[PDB]
């Protein structure tokens, strides 16, 4: 099969299953974190599949388990800013928190052994990872993505600063969004401090991600 | 290194030693190499060399950028994305890197550097094409002569009508140019290793030979 960092998928016969571990990457193990990640993937990859896009996601089952369609991986991690945060200050400088003018999309090979070096379109030519027609697809499909999930948790005042995908080819060679989409993937923030958010983060880092869930919960039952 | 100087209408290129004596001859491959791309109609901002160290250039507005193009897997791109070194690209690679000391000089793809304000999309796509060019006719230049260009670096600037030109310099400091066949030795680049120079006389002569010496 395979085991990842926080999740670990076994090909079983047609479909695939993917079962979301407690881990967390300063590293440890919260007790209960993979069921909340599961079903806050499950309820944000449906909200964004009856809109058209593509997902792996076939049915969520409780607790921590997705049934995915079996995708080829693409070795790539996609990320999209809206604003300025993490690495990205730490390069271009900025304010984080600011604004971007539009959303950014950036490309990372994801090789933990060399770290994950950064990429534009023409790399992933020269490295045959990706066609420069894939590329295209999966900026388009991040961005859409991106913008669908920012108009969703904005029902509840909260900003999405980033967020990182990761995309695969179906049996017809479709690009489609795999892996997952919880607080391990995203910033999400309340609508316009750093001190009391580190604080409850330090006291116990399982909170956001309820706060997470149940605000998707919400906004998936209206 | 060296500094610029304004002179009115143009500028003077003073190169500096800086504790050697390689400035003269870093300027005059400079402007050997800039002047047969003139001819190959490249834009530089060369006007004239005046010996034995500085330029006649045309003022440019820089842009705080380092743009690499690859011509073979090597330094940073091997330790990045593996792979052999020495292996031809199938295609010039172009990398763009911002000048910012104190972050590194992190690696920037089209959409940053306008969405940073650096350039336009127009700009930046200009100084790819460019890069291109200028590297290939510059490839061809040494294989004349049996070298073979590895990778080299280049810094764009807007002239007064705003389009890009060449600006900077090209030398031993922003190329790695190989013999074709070489083997390196320990007992040379050992003993060899008190002659810094040696490789800025090796450069400046081939430039001068093939420049029809």
């Amino acid at each position: 099969n395979y085991e990842g960092k926080t999740k670990i998928v076994k090909v079983t016969g047609d479909y695939a299953l993917l079962e979301f571990k407690d881990d967390i990457t300063k590293h440890d193990v919260l007790t209960g974190k993979g069921s909340i990640c599961a079903e806050t993937t499950a309820i944000l990859m449906k909200y964004l599949s009856e809109k058209g896009i593509k997902t792996h996601l076939v049915e969520y089952i409780p607790p921590r388990t997705l049934k995915v369609i079996p995708l080829k991986m693409f070795p790539l991690e996609v990320v999209v800013r809206l604003k300025k945060a993490g690495s990205f200050v730490r390069r271009y400088g900025g304010a984080e928190g600011e604004d971007l003018p539009v959303p950014l999309v950036e490309f990372f090979i994801k090789d933990d052994e060399r770290h994950d070096p950064m990429v534009c379109v023409d790399h992933l030519e020269i490295l045959g990872i990706a066609t420069k027609k894939q590329a295209e697809k999966m900026k388009e499909a991040a961005v859409k993505i991106t913008l669908a999930l920012k108009e969703f948790f904005e029902r509840a005042n909260f900003e999405l600063w980033d967020i990182k995908y990761e995309f695969g080819l179906d049996k017809d060679g479709n690009v489609v969004l795999g892996d997952e989409i919880s607080p391990d993937t995203f910033r999400l923030r309340k609508k316009g401090f750093d001190k009391d958010v580190y604080r409850r983060d330090l006291g116990d880092p399982l909170k956001k991600y309820r706060e997470v869930l149940e605000l998707c919960r919400s906004l998936n039952s209206q």
